[PDB]
């Protein structure tokens, strides 16, 4: 820190940690962003970032980083992904070295040379979103999966091992267990004394149709 | 490093690259952590690090860290959870810069203007557990999604597409296969020479049932 | 910067923010890198990191990082994983201090003491590959989980709560309502005037045995 003691009698040590922490400033590191576009090709995210530096005392911003590596949870495309849109937030982490040309041509080495750079920042999905804003029906005891922002359409997981597909109609192995218990309930029809091969079918004939189409309309994306 | 010649003619050098070598060391990073509690909003836990600093050559304690958000890999709420209970490792990251009232207003500052405080650790899931202790039954060639401790429980997915839902009663496209084979197995009991539309009932009815209550069973979470 | 004015007449300001700078450039932080092998208990894997840094002002080398701690996104084990095979990008992450034995013992603390090493990295799954190779079928709109690097055999899940687990065979939905749509259009077939009990089979027999040994061949990883 700066002067402990004085005007201009300024100690060298002082003029030596001054500089240290200068340096120690200009080190980038993570911050939240929120993402403005997303490429076709999916992997790289015009990033707005959250944060300013400080200049003249006052709120300034840096330009939007473009063409930020977006970085999905995957090991050679086997992973997870999850939508990226434009408004969601993300989180901003420099690298040690600049990777322009490790991207521009895989052999993985980049222009001149520099440590801990702005343009060097990758999004990433864990670390952006404020606490003010707060993201309901977070399961605690359970293993979820997400499809929408309230958390209510996806998958659910227990200790136990139960499951729940908590699709638009219901829970999908309730609905295909509704179809079974009307089969271990079914009675067939009789027409008339006709023992021939004609004409016999279950009484239950329209809810398992219905509970059919259903899985179908819970199931074709 | 300190003193490469002697005792008190100490070089520039010497008394330059230590201050430089202290501020590197103020600087913080990622390292493990044990969950203490975990709010009811489900995004803030406290945290005991599992790194304790250098402090009169002895461990002391620098306090559990309070209301770190934790950030789990969603975005939008829109991903993947892990229940959070109290006594799971997480791997600790400090930000370039807190975010104070980034957390306590959304609109993005902090109080005064610093660099790398221990007060800006956020809890991420993935970086946290040690390799003495061991995590059984990795699964190493399909991707494995688990609801317990033993990864007995839960998802697994092949790179042909095989799906098992491994639950309490077993693989359900098993079990859902031990039904439809009695179906396609299936043979109507006829009781008498009834031709009128009565007491038709399907031979396999009891298993049937007994299929049926097991996917509600291993389907109502 | 070196010499901000010219050959030896050197400021003090420009051999102390040399100092400062190449004590930047020593800190370690992110970089990709390719699993070589990967461990039999799968926490630790043999890495050959795409970095190096500058040597003589040529490449150089630095060597294959040996026991690094692989970090899969789990909590107690409870979590997700992907299968890590030799030749896949991973991320590396430096810590500020190292942890030897928290890895050899579980108690905490590693052997002198340090900032920042080259023998501190932990491997995780996101941040490790080029822009320049491009992983396919990026599923931009739904919560997309893969098996495969096509990202073609996995499940997928919609906002409206949609569900597709496209195997080898097809959307399982699609599969399971096939059978229970030929159910609720089946006919039972009567063989002769007997009505003692006997010989009584679904009309579409054979097909309700295909879907359901389709879902076992399907579902038995």
């Amino acid at each position: 820190m700066t002067g402990y003691l004085g005007k201009t009698t300024n100690q060298d040590r002082d003029v030596v940690s001054a500089v240290a922490q200068s340096e120690r400033e200009s080190v980038w590191g993570e911050m939240p962003g929120r993402v403005v576009s997303v490429s076709a090709d999916g992997r790289t995210v015009t990033v707005q970032p959250l944060y300013k530096p400080k200049f003249n005392g006052v709120p300034t911003d840096m330009p939007v980083l473009q063409e930020v590596p977006l970085r999905q949870a995957l090991m050679g495309g086997v992973g997870v992904t999850v939508p990226v849109k434009p408004g969601q937030n993300v989180t901003l982490r420099p690298q040690m070295r600049s990777m322009d040309n490790y991207h521009v041509e895989g052999d993985g080495s980049a222009s001149d040379s520099r440590s801990f750079s702005l343009s060097d920042m990758e999004a990433h999905i864990a670390g952006g979103e404020s606490l003010k804003d707060v993201i309901p029906n977070l399961d605690s005891e359970n293993v979820h999966v997400r499809a929408n922002a309230d958390g209510s359409k996806g998958m659910k997981l227990s200790p136990e091992g139960k499951v729940e597909f908590q699709g638009p109609e219901g829970n999908l192995l309730d609905l295909i267990a509704d179809f079974m218990e009307l089969v271990a309930n079914d009675k067939l029809q009789i027409n008339y004394g006709s023992s021939a091969g004609t004409n016999h079918a279950m009484a239950n004939k329209a809810a398992m149709l219905a509970l059919a189409a259903k899985v179908r309309t819970t199931g074709t994306i």
